[PDB]
């Protein structure tokens, strides 16, 4: 997150970080949203990958105990089908993890709201993106959760030439543009918290950024729009 600021430990307690194997210890790669006891959703492009991958919730701080920590192995990865390999800007950016147990709920962690399907935000609706990625455009990892507020751009405003033109889909959610606050790598995968009717909803997955850097004015950071895909979710939820 750049332009972000740190998050409360409890604010935003639905947030998991995805890690990977690296020789000996494990390196955080992607955000994630617990969205029951026992399934993470993430961005397809996080897992599409030849790594051995774990969750981290109640986690605040990457480098250090936190004291409120669950660690639990990925048995089962299921990516949207037809999510295409390096090809964000296609779509379907999206991915479901069975965890090989059940996390406990607690002040840090709790499942993530999801949005009723095809529930679509008003422009300039309040949101904030959450993650440990980049604090800057070629910079390095955030040590603790940082969050930014990062207002909604709606599809005729993004999908315009000055914005992302046909990049952008109706599957997707715009959100900042700026110049100053974006997600940035690292971001990948985790939510976008939305405030309706009183409550913070996930209504985004963290997806892409532009070519010229990751807070670029104009350049919205792109999210997979997640009232497009319940049914889908509820789908694999359901099968496995
Ligand atoms: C995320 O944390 C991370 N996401 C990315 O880095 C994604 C994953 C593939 C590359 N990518 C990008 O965000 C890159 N953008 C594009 O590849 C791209 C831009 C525009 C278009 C188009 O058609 O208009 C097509 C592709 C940028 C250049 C890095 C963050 C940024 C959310 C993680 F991947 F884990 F790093
Ligand atoms: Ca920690």
């Amino acid at each position: 997150v750049v332009g972000g600021t740190e998050a409360q430990r409890n604010s935003w307690p639905s947030q998991i970080s995805l890690q990977y194997r690296s020789g000996s210890s494990w390196a955080h790669t992607c955000g994630g949203t617990l969205i029951r006891q026992n399934w993470v959703m993430t961005a397809a492009h996080c897992v599409d990958r030849e790594l051995t991958f774990r969750v981290v919730v109640g986690e605040h701080n990457l480098n250090q105990n936190d004291g409120t920590e669950q660690y639990v192995g990925v048995q089962k990865i299921v990516v949207h089908p037809y999510w295409n390999t390096d090809d964000v800007a296609a779509g379907y950016d999206i991915a479901l993890l069975r965890l090989a147990q059940s996390v406990t709920l607690n002040s840090y962690v709790q499942l993530g709201v999801l949005p009723r399907a095809g529930t679509i935000l008003a422009n300039n609706s309040p949101c904030y993106i959450t993650g440990w990625g980049l604090t800057r455009t070629n910079g390095q990892l955030a040590q603790t959760l940082q969050q930014a507020y990062l207002p909604t751009v709606d599809y005729a405003i993004c999908s315009s030439s000055s914005y992302w033109g046909s990049t952008v889909k109706n599957s997707m959610v715009c959100a900042g543009g700026d110049g100053v606050r974006s997600g940035c790598q690292g971001d990948s995968g985790g939510p976008l918290h939305c405030l309706v009717n009183g409550q913070y909803a996930v209504h985004g997955v963290t997806s892409f950024v532009s070519r010229l850097g990751c807070n670029v004015t104009r350049k919205p950071t792109v999210f997979t729009r997640v009232s497009a895909y319940i049914s889908w979710i509820n789908n694999v939820i359901a099968s496995n």
